[PDB]
């Protein structure tokens, strides 16, 4: 409501934008939707990542407008990454694949307006 997070808002609503680019399609896509415990078979996801998180989630809270300001919009990114490296081993590609997308992130949402 403030036109300081209005604006904050907007930078995380293009960086949002930004990751799901087809530009970063190569290590961005297991992170465009929910983790698919069954049909994958991950029988220990639930008790390992407590609250999953994924960019697609991220993309329809921001369209129902459930990010007060940037942090808390920060802290659903981050919690997706730490998800992916809480759960898989450092060297299964997905974890390569999420730094890659977290250093995209972080490089332009350092940028957001102090
Ligand atoms: C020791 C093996 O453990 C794992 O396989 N880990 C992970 C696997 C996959 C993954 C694979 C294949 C596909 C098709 C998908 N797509 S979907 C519909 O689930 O989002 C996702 N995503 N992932 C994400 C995030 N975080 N960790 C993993």
């Amino acid at each position: 409501s403030t036109v300081k997070v209005t604006e904050q808002l907007r930078h995380c609503s293009e960086i949002l934008k930004e990751m799901l680019a087809k530009k970063h399609f190569s290590y961005a896509w297991p992170f465009y939707n929910p983790v698919d415990v069954n049909a994958l078979g991950l029988h220990n996801y639930y008790d390992v990542v407590k609250n999953p998180m994924d960019l697609g989630t991220i993309k329809e809270k921001m369209d129902n407008q459930e990010y007060k300001d940037a942090y808390k919009f920060a802290a659903d990114v981050r919690l997706m990454f730490m998800n992916c490296y809480k759960y898989n081993p450092p060297d299964h590609e997905v974890v390569t694949m999420a730094r890659m997308l977290q250093d995209v992130f972080e490089t332009h949402f350092s940028k957001i307006p102090i």
